[PDB]
C-alpha cells in the first residue's frame, strides 16, 4: 500500500490536476512527491504495455523515464478505489521557475542560456521517447538548486507525438500559439517551438510576452527590457506566425544566442548559490 511504504509530509500543491504532498519512501530515506488524482475528474486514459488500463500521464512517465534526464522520473504508483496516486523524484532543495522569476525577475542571459538548453535536451529527449509534453511553461519547470539542473513536469496536458495534426489542447490560452487560436490545429513539434519562443521570453524579460487573443495572432513582441540583438531574433523565430517559418530543435541549438551554454554546477555556483 501506499501509507505503508512512503511517511507522507506536507502539502505542496493541489489545482485542477490534483493535490501533491511532500513524501519520504521509508524504504531508504528517499524524498519523493505523491500526485493523487480523483478518476472522477481524469480528462484523457492510456493502457500500459502490461495491458492495465490507467491515466495517459501514467504512460508517458514511464516512457521517458528510461535512463538519466532533466525529467521528473516516476518511481512507482497505485491504484485506489477513486483515486490513482503516483511517486515521483522529489529534488531537495527545489523551486520551480515561475516562483523563481516571481521572486528574482528578469534572468540575466548567461542564466537564461543554461536554462533553455537544459529544457531543449530535455523536450528533445520526451521527443526521442514518442513523447510531446504540450503545456511546456516556467510553472511545469523545477529547478534543482544545487546542482542547478533543470526538471520537467506534468504530463496531463501531454501526448503521444506524431505527425499529423491536433485538434485538442488542455494546456494555457496566453503560452496557446495562434494557428490553434485561429484553426484549433496544430502540430506537436512546430507548437513546441512557440512554447518554448514563449519561454524564452518570460525568462529574459520576467513576464510572458502576451496576454490576448489579439496579441497573439499580431504575433509583435515588445521587449520591456535591455536584451541582446542576438535573444531578440531567437525568440522572434521561435514565435514565427506561420509554423513552418519556426525553427527546428537543431535550428534552435545551433543559433548563435545558444553558444557557450555553461553546465549546471558552474550555474549553479554562480547563480544559485
Ligand atoms: C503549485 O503546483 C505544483 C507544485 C509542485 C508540483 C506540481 C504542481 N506538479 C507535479 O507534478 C509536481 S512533481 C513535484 C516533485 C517535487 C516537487 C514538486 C512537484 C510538483
Amino acid at each position: 500500500p501506499l501509507e505503508s511504504q512512503y511517511q507522507v509530509g506536507p502539502l505542496l500543491g493541489s489545482g485542477g490536476f490534483g493535490s501533491v504532498y511532500s513524501g519520504i519512501r521509508v524504504s531508504d530515506n528517499l524524498p519523493v512527491a505523491i500526485k493523487h488524482v480523483e478518476k472522477d475528474r481524469i480528462s484523457d486514459w492510456g493502457e500500459l504495455p502490461n495491458g492495465t488500463r490507467v491515466p495517459m500521464e501514467v504512460v508517458l512517465l514511464k516512457k521517458v523515464s528510461s535512463g538519466f534526464s532533466g525529467v521528473i522520473r516516476l518511481l512507482d504508483w497505485f491504484e485506489r478505489p477513486d483515486s490513482f496516486v503516483l511517486i515521483l523524484e522529489r529534488p531537495e532543495p527545489v523551486q520551480d521557475l515561475f516562483d523563481f522569476i516571481t521572486e528574482r525577475g528578469a534572468l540575466q542571459e548567461e542564466l537564461a542560456r543554461s536554462f533553455f538548453w537544459q529544457v531543449l535536451e530535455a523536450v528533445r529527449h520526451c521527443h526521442n521517447c514518442g513523447v510531446l509534453h504540450r503545456d511546456i511553461k516556467d510553472e511545469n519547470i523545477l529547478i534543482d538548486l544545487n546542482r542547478g539542473e533543470l526538471k520537467l513536469i506534468d504530463f496531463g496536458s501531454g501526448a503521444l507525438l506524431k505527425d499529423t495534426v491536433y485538434t485538442d489542447f488542455d494546456g494555457t490560452r496566453v503560452y496557446s500559439p495562434p494557428e490553434w487560436i485561429r484553426y484549433h490545429r496544430y502540430h506537436g513539434r512546430s507548437a513546441a517551438v512557440w512554447s518554448l519562443g514563449i519561454l524564452l521570453y518570460d525568462m529574459v524579460c520576467g513576464d510572458i510576452p502576451f496576454e490576448h487573443d489579439e496579441e497573439i495572432i499580431r504575433g509583435q513582441v515588445f521587449f520591456r527590457q535591455r536584451v541582446s540583438s542576438e535573444c531578440q531574433h531567437l525568440i522572434r523565430w521561435c514565435l514565427a506566425l506561420r509554423p513552418s517559418d519556426r525553427p527546428t530543435f537543431e535550428e534552435i541549438q545551433n543559433h548563435p544566442w545558444m553558444q557557450d551554454v555553461l553546465l549546471p554546477q558552474e550555474t549553479a555556483e554562480i547563480h544559485l548559490h
